């Protein structure tokens, strides 16, 4: 017979029977177009795709899901929408944390040596040198040389019944030009270094946005 | 005349000639009805797309490929399907192999300088500390003397007639109240390091984890 | 009536009334199927996505723009369509300048401490060593000693009644064999360090490809 058909879905692929009066056909026809033109109100255009290309669309594994993290070669006014610059500031759509990038690295974490989006590390932390010792030698002095000059007016007991001794009252220092064997030559002491070095190296880098996707 | 379709790639647009007996129109209804219920048996509700976004879905350019690489914000338990975290191990669909990512960063290159995939650099290579000596001035060292001491009972043989000598014997070293000139006083000697440093400092980072796509 | 339509969309869905005449309704028949065929040409299979998927299309948060930058595990031949290797070298279809990731770091920007595509930071700078003196002790100097040698034929004016001096005028120098007392020992003397040290430590990393999509 005839029935009430909104979409496509409801028509009847039987329904115009046989023995069906003629008086409804126009009717039927009427039905069909008014069906089309409530499930594709829109289409005007050709639609080449075929039928395996629509039902790829089911797949949702190709589409990116909310909470990845990209980092954005163009300017902070274009940035594409549903992705937020990583700030730190914020959360996402399902409530993630927004991770701060700004100034830092992606370390590659496995989840347990450190918690996601932990900031560490830095490029002058703290300083300090420190060496040790050096077992000098004999040679370590440089040449020098310890002039002998008999304190005051020196007088020597030395004579027949007295030991030879330099017995110099206060005075006049006498300097003579006497003059002690050098010893040493002002070789090389080495050392090693204990450095305290936090100071981080910061290697070659560029300079790119970070954004996640909302 | 009349035609079987089962979808509607299959209908003669002109078919119905004018020729054509009015008893078969019947029958042409129901064909359409069931050419559509062949080709869209689960479209129920509007589409509101137009011709342009439909055909916009051949275009695949934008789709992801397998064994992209991207940094996921999220923990491993939430981890998108078609993802696998990135611990060197397996390959992708296309044989791809996995690379390691697990405490590293990502090192841009050329694919001429380093294989894709290889770990380089390291916060703990090895170290080593050394100075070298200084070349010591006179005042190097600090302000000392050498005592004036007699070995034995040491006489000198200072008569006329004899020069002076200071004869000295084995016995009991008197040792006298002389002091030679010192020498020195200990001023600033300075060194250069030629240090051995491939021990790595790591910059500011943060933790994030890595997941490749299947 | 009678109508004109190529699309689907063309279609009046109150044309066919009843008081039109049964003459005309094939052709009605033949309209219908050539709207369709003129709107799906490449349709042949059964299409079994519903008509929220279908919606979902106009979406384009979903899609990912050009603009973006992503690393690449694969080999360089094998980079998917529309990206191109982020060799600092031209620009995007929307103009976007290409940052140059070859050997570099993603470093974290706010657009208003660096610039896009900034490169700073290397893994060899200079290197300068560099200790400083310190205040030796009296013990610092090593066991050394200083002979006492007496210039030329050294004669003592020692009498009974002259001072004795040891007034010894050029000529054989007499050797004789006293040692003055020797002092220290050569103990410790330690310092510090203040290196120049910018030569870049790179830490732990891996090698993959940096590809912006066009």
């Amino acid at each position: 017979g005839l029935e009430v058909a909104t979409y496509i879905n409801q028509l009847v692929p039987t329904n115009p029977t046989g023995s069906d009066l003629k008086s409804f056909g126009d009717d039927h026809l009427r039905l069909i177009k008014s069906a089309i033109k409530n499930t594709f109100p829109n289409i005007s255009q050709a639609v080449t795709v075929t039928a395996a290309q629509l039902n790829a669309v089911a797949d949702t594994t190709q589409y990116v899901k909310p909470g990845m993290v990209i980092m954005w070669a163009g300017s902070l006014a274009q940035i594409p929408a549903g992705w937020k610059l990583c700030n730190g500031v914020g959360t996402t759509s399902n409530g993630i944390p927004v991770p701060n990038l700004i100034g830092a690295f992606p370390w590659g974490i496995d989840g347990s040596s450190q918690a996601v989006g932990t900031r560490g590390g830095s490029a002058n932390i703290v300083w300090d040198g420190f060496t040790e010792g050096t077992a000098l030698t004999l040679a370590q002095i440089p040449a020098h040389t310890h002039t002998w000059r008999s304190r005051g007016a020196t007088t020597l007991t030395g004579s027949a019944g007295d030991s030879g001794a330099l017995t110099g009252g206060s005075g006049n220092a006498a300097n003579t030009n006497l003059e002690t064997g050098p010893a040493g030559q002002g070789q090389t002491h080495n050392h090693a270094v204990k450095i305290n070095m936090p100071l981080g190296n910061i290697p070659p880098f560029c300079s790119v946005f970070f954004i996640i996707k909302n």
